[PDB]
């Protein structure tokens, strides 16, 4: 629910943004979800 | 280290990508990240 709401406020925004301001928000994207894999790669690490 | 290559690599792809076409990978993303949000969360209420 709330998430769906969120994504929409970000495309409610993004639309208004700019080649580089989405560039960084985008570079920042993969600059996080890789952490959202290591910090998700540790949490599955406990499969022992 | 490695991911830092990853990063630099994801830059090139995006410093040529056009306006809207550099937008749809920011809408799919703030969906992305959140899917993990429920996942770390998922991961932390799985640990206790």
């Amino acid at each position: 629910v709330e998430q769906q709401f969120d994504l929409q406020k970000y495309r409610q925004q993004v639309r208004d943004i700019s080649r580089e301001d989405l560039e960084d928000l985008f570079i920042e994207v993969v600059r996080q979800k890789m952490a959202h894999e290591n910090i998700f790669k540790g949490m599955i690490r406990q499969g022992s």
